[PDB]
């Protein structure tokens, strides 16, 4: 088990001095003593852990070391998130005789993630503490840094955490498995909490084995909270905010995903961003998918989520940032400024608007014996709007916006391309499609409530200028969101178009017709496929049916993009063909070949600059084509199963002997039977009493459970979309009875007509959004210079 | 709660002697000796009960009443329906020293029924027993005729069954609360069985009470069997003929279902239908709808299935009858013979069929406690085909077949118009829905099944012709099967043919085109939400959008009557203004009127006169239009709700403490965590090792559930059902992209003599299928009628 820029780290590090604290440790004799009345054990670590250490002394009983480095300590938490600050729970870091302020909490979130992610991860972040440490010319950083630093994983699930992962938090002597227990005092324990300040360093993480050793290894403080039931990724963060943050009170918040490894000085960027400006009250970095053992043509999705992770970090995420509001921070990796997310002195703030998700998005099944019971009576007592009961949706989405539009702060959102982390994309495509189910459902929510309550920044304490610029970034949005909204539709126009166009005699392309027809036959089977997987199957039991459609899906976008090309040459030869003092002006004035080739040609060129400044290029050959024959597939199969899988009904449905006959020595059973002749009788006249009368009225009025409610909520949205794009269809190629109120000759001339003025409007949108997110990188860009150079 | 034909009853019955006779009790002291090593308890009846009785003397002890009329029998049942005959369960029946041999088994099923409807039924049976008591010259009937006839209740649920259908039983004095024992010997109770012999009677139901007296009461043997779990109807009918038939040996065992009310003489119709032909294994009596206290135009849903009903019984079922099968038998109100139903001795038969689908459909979860699991095991891990694992579809459907063609055997099915009983049908909306999908999905499969395997007639041993029209039978349900596969489409061709007719600017209807656009929106709109409520909601819930879209098709219907009669109008009047020397030719020639009036005229013809030749007219008159106007809705809605809806998936999702630390007098908390460096040492390593060591693969290749079977099942049905619709509809309108293979001029035409060949082959289709109907009627009353003379 125990085996460039790193080492510059090694160098300015004595790595000679590291002696901890000395704290009161708790009385193990095997009655225990406990602190304030809670369950609390510092058990002593395993020998040979101590061994390692250098400073190990094998004449001292426990070689010298000091207390934190020597004991382990473990808390039972009974009361949760809500009540533990205000019970007498006490974390070590503040439990010295000299009180540690924290400067950053290092929150990873942990399900059933294998060992590897687990370490990736670790390693990633023990490497940035270690960079920390060793920076010299630093007011806040530098010697003695790690204590200012605290790393918590919140495992959900006691269960349900995979044991080989749990084996490499108990290798780094945070976790033992003897000391916890179920209940204290006849009260369920709902965390576990094990606090150590290991000096254990991943060496490096194989593809299939981890190896940790002692050497030139940094302290690191450890807390890992144990949940004893899974209560999502939401109660999650409620444990590391409301509770954790309450008695740590640090500074910038960093939220952190297993599987995800941050590079050698991410982190420190990160701080420096929240540093520099004190406005800022979030930060986002890159984030990069691996290709390391994946080949371009083996893995295509691989590829296409690089080139769409590629260009978001390019395009979209600078423009949001230089406008000051970005739509969503990456829970894999992000950082928060703490006191901007305290609520205010009523009650309301981001916080409470991110967390009311948890308890109204779940069954009405209240345990009486809960300590927070009376907080979730009154809040599911209250009276919920539509957007109060779907918050769970946005998830940390709606904390942007809330941070922005504040009633009376000035805050901001910024993107620091300075930030690296390189996470694992999901390989196979019924995984991808779960995971683009709730990102896409998040997306649009977010997008509404913000357009909804635009209104909410008039009060904010921003600059008039801000004020405008922000409303600017809204119009924006509004115009993103329509385009999004119409998305299948304008797909299934633009292919009906492009095909049909082909079966014109003008042109000398025979099998046309029959293409078109079949292309038409087989789109509308799987949009109709799609739909009835979506609502009655899961992905991963009929994943070969997704797997044809996307195949299918990506031979009819080269078909349409061959047939594009083909059309706009015959428009040119026709252009030369005839003779007209040829141009640069006819050129620009043929419809065909303006809209089909010009436009599209912009779009990529502006993307090829962008990706070219940005000192990123290689995107742009290796993972285009896939990003492109996929792109039809994205709109069609993702967006389907996440309108059709709006509710997430995670919770089930719903949720005295009569006696015990034992037969004795004797053949003879024991039976307790009515004899008395009175009893008997009245139990006789009971039953004619109880039949004796009329059946009153149930008038029951119940309210009933939520998942019909969600049920409901999506049934509706799914049949509003359906409605509007196919009257948007309707409209453009006259597909319903709006041909009846035309002739045999004007139809075609008509439709045609239609036709054109719709790619051109929809092939121009495009193009000028992709212009609006090319200005705002390239501003982007110029402002970090300016400021890098101040 | 104690206060003409039937009258008739009471005069040939002398009511003076009724002693019953001796037999053993089971000593209760409190223990108490069982029979044969079982739980079982000979109680005392309340003393009122007894004193009511006429032959009840004050001075005896118990009144001078028999053993049997004194005392109830209890019995626990642990073993379940397959080990219930090897086990030695003893029935009182059987148990008398001179054995009593059941003539007629009255089966009762029962789910949560109120005490009403319990005590309707119970009102018939005891009329039908009192008229068998009281028939004089009869050889099998007559004097003592009670002692051959066991009525069996078989409530499904311990704590489902309502408490006042409970209280009724009490009231009888079957039911005791007392003797109830959960477990016996520590073995769950699968089943508590009740044995009384009442002579209580209930002298009429009222809408809100219940009266019951013992002034001229037959004694009846009541056999109560109280299921602990429920587990549905299926397992039911398997203790009342795998379990209770086997010990009873009854004959002709009769199937009812709470609330349905049978005549005054209706059994003794059934029983001398079997009688008279030995080869009758199965038998139905007409079932009819209450309109006591409903109004015509308040309740059309009530007086829809009313003639739906009627004409049921007025058409299909006699011709079934006269070819000798018929399709379902209605469970209701029918009548088996038992020794048909048997298995061979090779363990294939018609019951082995019947029950496999509960063991089937199912979750793969035995218990392996259960006396019954070697049989579930072995028959789960046989290898099921579709038809086998999807038998839980026909339900009872399939017995009728499996009956009519066995290997050797000659049995046949038979209907009787004699037998009448009551029932009430559901008024709500959503309990319609609720209560058709299973029985749409039943006749298809069972369909589906008999076509398939029609083969297997050819081994009975049936008459030569017998088998020839057996086969001509077959050929008319193959035909009845594929009109009702392609009905949607049909009405949807239908409709468009004649909305879009009136926009011919030959006739003077102006407004025609706008309301054919208007219509065909509506009517895509309401198919489209049709869809997603009946994947998303429960019907229920959403109640309200499926009465508007009812009532939207029935307003749909209307303006369609109304277009046919006015194009068959226009007809008329062209064929007389040009004037052609018109003759009845002419009229005959036209494909306008013809189709439209002539087919449509002729059904109603044959309808009506089937009607009056049974005398039974009035259900042409009151409830015709209701039926008329439901009709679109029935083939939309329920058939929509049906195949959505296919799998029945009732099971839900799937399916050691740490330690315990109690607070002791002092501070301290006593717990229990390692304490000796060795333990310690050897749980790292322990630790270490099981992470130095790579991850093996998975390979799991488990099973798996078998929800997903059954939705993916559902899935590929649906989808079959779609597309072949959408590919008929597509051939006649021209609706795809066939219409690119024709001109602006020709579409118009072939379009037009596609729409009348279409028409005139479904309207000629619906004609000749009613003639046939009507043909098999009036041969089945000859045929009654010669039989009745003989
Ligand atoms: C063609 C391209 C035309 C580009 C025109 C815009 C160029 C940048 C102009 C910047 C002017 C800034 C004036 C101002 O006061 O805005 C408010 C804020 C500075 O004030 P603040 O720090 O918030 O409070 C003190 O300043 C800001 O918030 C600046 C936000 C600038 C975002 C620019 C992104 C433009 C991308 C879309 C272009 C269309
Ligand atoms: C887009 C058009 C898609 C056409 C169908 C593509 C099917 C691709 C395929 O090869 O998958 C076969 C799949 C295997 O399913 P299986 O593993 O047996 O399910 C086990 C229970 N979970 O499923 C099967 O084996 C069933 C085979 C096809 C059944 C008919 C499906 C018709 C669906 C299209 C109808 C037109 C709309
Ligand atoms: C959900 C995903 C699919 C969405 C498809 C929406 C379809 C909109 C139909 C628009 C339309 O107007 O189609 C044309 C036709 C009406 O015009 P018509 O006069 O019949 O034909 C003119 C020919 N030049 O209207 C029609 O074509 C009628 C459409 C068929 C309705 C049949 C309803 C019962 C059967 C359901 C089949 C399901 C589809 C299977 C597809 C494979
Ligand atoms: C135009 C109308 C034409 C009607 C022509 C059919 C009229 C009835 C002719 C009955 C001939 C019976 C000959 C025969 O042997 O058939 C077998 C069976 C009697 O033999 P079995 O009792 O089974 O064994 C000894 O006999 C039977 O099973 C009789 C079954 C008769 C069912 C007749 C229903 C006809 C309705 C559809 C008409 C088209
Ligand atoms: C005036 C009276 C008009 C009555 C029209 C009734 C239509 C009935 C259509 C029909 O029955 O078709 C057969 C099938 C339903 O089969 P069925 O046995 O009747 O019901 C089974 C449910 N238990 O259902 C189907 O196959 C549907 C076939 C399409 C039905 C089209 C109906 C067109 C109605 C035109 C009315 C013209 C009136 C002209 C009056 C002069
Ligand atoms: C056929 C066309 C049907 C058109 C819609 C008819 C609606 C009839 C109605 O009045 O029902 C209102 C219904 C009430 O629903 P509610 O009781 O609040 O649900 C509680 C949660 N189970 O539901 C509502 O109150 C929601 C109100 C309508 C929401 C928009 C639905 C659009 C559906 C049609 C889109 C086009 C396809
Ligand atoms: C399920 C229940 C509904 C079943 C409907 C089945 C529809 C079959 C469509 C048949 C058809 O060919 O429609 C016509 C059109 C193709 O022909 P086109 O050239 O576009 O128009 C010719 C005008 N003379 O084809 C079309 O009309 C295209 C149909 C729209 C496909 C859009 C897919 C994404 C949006 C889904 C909308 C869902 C439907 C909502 C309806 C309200
Ligand atoms: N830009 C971007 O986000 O990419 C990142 C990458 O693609 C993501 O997949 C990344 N691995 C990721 O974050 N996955 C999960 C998630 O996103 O929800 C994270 O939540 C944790 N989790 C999941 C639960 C569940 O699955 O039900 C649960 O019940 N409770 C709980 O705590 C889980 O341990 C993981 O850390
Ligand atoms: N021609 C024609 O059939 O019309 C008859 C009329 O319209 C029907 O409604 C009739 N009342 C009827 O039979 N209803 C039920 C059914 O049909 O299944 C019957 O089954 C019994 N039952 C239901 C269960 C459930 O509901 O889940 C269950 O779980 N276990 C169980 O034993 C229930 O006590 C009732 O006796």
């Amino acid at each position: 088990a125990f085996i460039n820029d790193e080492q510059e780290y090694d160098q300015r590090i004595q790595y000679n001095q590291f002696q901890g604290d000395h704290f009161d440790l708790a009385a193990i004799s095997t009655r225990a003593t406990g602190l304030n009345g809670h369950l609390v054990l510092d058990c002593p670590v395993a020998d040979e852990l101590l061994s390692k250490f250098p400073d190990y002394n094998p004449a001292e009983k426990s070689g010298g070391l000091s207390r934190e480095f020597a004991f382990m300590r473990y808390t039972a938490v009974t009361c949760g998130p809500s009540n533990f600050y205000r019970d007498a729970y006490i974390l070590r870091p503040v439990h010295y005789p000299i009180p540690r302020q924290t400067e950053l909490m290092i929150v990873i979130t942990m399900y059933n993630e294998d060992d590897i992610l687990l370490g990736r991860t670790l390693k990633g972040v023990f490497k940035n503490i270690k960079y920390l440490e060793s920076k010299a010319r630093s007011s806040t950083w530098g010697k003695d840094s790690w204590k200012k630093i605290v790393v918590c994983i919140v495992s959900d699930g006691r269960t349900k955490i995979n044991e080989r992962a749990q084996a490499l938090l108990a290798g780094l002597g945070v976790y033992q498995e003897g000391l916890a227990k179920s209940r204290v005092d006849d009260k369920k324990v709902q965390a576990h909490m094990f606090e150590y300040t290991t000096r254990v360093g991943i060496s490096k993480v194989t593809d299939d084995v981890v190896k940790l050793t002692t050497e030139k290894v940094v302290p690191v403080q450890m807390l890992f909270c144990l949940k004893e039931t899974n209560a999502k990724k939401i109660n999650s963060h409620r444990w590391c905010f409301q509770a954790i943050g309450q008695v740590l009170d640090p500074k910038i918040v960093v939220l952190l995903d297993c599987g995800t490894q941050p590079s050698g000085r991410s982190l420190y960027e990160l701080w420096k961003e929240f540093d520099r400006d004190h406005r800022v009250a979030g930060a986002c970095g890159e984030i990069t998918t691996s290709l390391k053992k994946r080949q371009m043509i083996t893995n295509p999705l691989v590829y296409g989520q690089n080139f769409e992770y590629k260009i978001s970090n390019i395009l979209d995420k600078p423009t949001e940032s230089s406008f000051g509001f970005i739509s969503v921070l990456p829970g894999a990796f992000s950082a928060y400024r703490f006191i901007a997310l305290q609520n205010d002195i009523n009650g309301v703030g981001p916080l409470e608007k991110y967390f009311k998700g948890e308890f109204l998005h779940s069954s009405g099944e209240l345990d009486p014996n809960d300590d927070e019971f009376q907080m979730k009576h009154l809040m599911l007592k209250e009276e919920a709007g539509i957007f109060t009961s779907n918050m769970y949706l946005a998830e940390d989405r709606i904390l942007c916006f809330e941070l922005v539009a504040k009633r009376g702060c000035n805050w901001l959102l910024r993107y620091c391309k300075s930030a690296r982390a390189e996470t694992d994309v999901p390989e196979g495509l019924a995984e991808f499609i779960l995971q683009r189910r709730r990102w896409l459902n998040g997306s649009f929510f977010a997008a509404i409530y913000s357009l909804v309550h635009f209104y909410k920044v008039w009060t904010s304490s921003h600059s008039f200028g801000r004020k405008i610029f922000l409303h600017i970034e809204f119009f924006y949005q509004l115009i993103n969101l329509i385009v999004s909204w119409f998305s299948i539709g304008s797909y299934f126009l633009v292919f009906r178009i492009l095909t049909t166009s082909l079966g014109d005699k003008a042109l000398g392309f025979a099998p046309g017709k029959i293409l078109s027809v079949i292309f038409l036959w087989l789109y509308l089977a799987s949009i109709v496929t799609t739909f009835v997987l979506s609502f009655g199957n899961k992905p991963k039991g009929t994943e070969k049916f997704y797997v044809t459609i996307v195949i299918f899906f990506a031979i009819l976008m080269a078909y349409m993009i061959f047939a594009a090309i083909f059309m706009a040459v015959h428009s040119i030869q026709d252009i030369y063909r005839s003779g007209t003092r040829i141009t640069v002006s006819l050129f620009f004035q043929n419809s065909e070949f303006r809209d089909l080739v010009v436009a599209t040609s912009s779009t990529y060129a502006l993307y090829f600059l962008a990706s070219f400044l940005y000192f990123e290029p290689w995107h742009m050959f290796t993972s285009f084509v896939q990003y492109i024959l996929l792109s039809p597939s994205y709109v069609n199969v993702l967006n389907i199963y996440a309108f059709c899988n709006i509710d997430d009904i995670s919770w089930g449905t719903k949720g005295k002997s009569l006696g015990e006959a034992k037969l004795r020595e004797d053949g003879t059973f024991d039976v307790s039977v009515p004899i008395s002749k009175e009893q008997i009788n009245q139990s006789y006249l009971d039953q004619l009493e109880k039949i004796r009368d009329p059946a009153p009225p149930e008038e029951k009025v119940l309210v009933t459970n939520t998942e019909d409610y969600y049920a409901f909520i999506r049934s509706m949205t799914v049949l509003v979309w359906m409605f509007t794009n196919f009257v948007v269809i309707a409209l453009v190629l006259e597909t319903g009875g709006f041909n009846q109120f035309v002739e045999a000759t004007d139809l075609a001339n008509l439709k045609s007509n239609r036709a054109a003025v719709f790619l051109t409007v929809i092939l121009w949108t495009v193009a000028f959004m992709a212009l609006f997110r090319f200005i705002g990188c390239i501003y982007y860009l110029i402002t970090r210079l300016g400021r890098e150079i101040k």
